[PDB]
């Protein structure tokens, strides 16, 4: 496959990240309960912007406090045991580049539930390749 020419590995890159996004993250997305009362605990501080692979970093850090409401989606939907995947994703971002940049993680405008960071990182993806071309 084209790789060191990147006309079009770009895409495979890409494949990768919307692989672990839909087999991980779809499953926790069916989470079709009227009682989320209980589940609102996500509070995922998600970033402000991202139309760059920097804020990727963050994930690293958002598999804790999803990592409490994924107790409550534990038993058939996001059964998948290795739940580093996503956390995978981020370890591709950083072997993709990930260079020297000291940029905190900023967080603000709001906290969030666990719809955000669902369609945060997954919406990350689609969105910034609709603006590469």
């Amino acid at each position: 496959a084209p790789t060191s020419s990147s006309t079009k590995k770009t895409q495979l890159q890409l494949e990768h990240l919307l692989l672990d996004l839909q087999m991980i993250l779809n499953g926790i997305n069916n989470y079709k309960n009227p009682k989320l009362t209980r589940m609102l605990t996500a509070k995922f501080y998600m970033p402000k912007k991202a139309t760059e692979l920097k804020h990727l970093q963050c994930l690293e850090e958002e598999l804790k406090p999803l990592e409490e409401v994924l107790n409550l989606a534990q038993s058939k939907n996001f059964h998948l045991r290795p739940r580093d995947l996503i956390s995978n994703i981020n370890v591709i971002v950083l072997e993709l580049k990930g260079s020297e940049t000291t940029f905190m993680c900023e967080y603000a405008d709001e906290t969030a539930t666990i719809v955000e960071f669902l369609n945060r990182w997954i919406t990350f993806c689609q969105s910034i390749i609709s603006t590469l071309t």
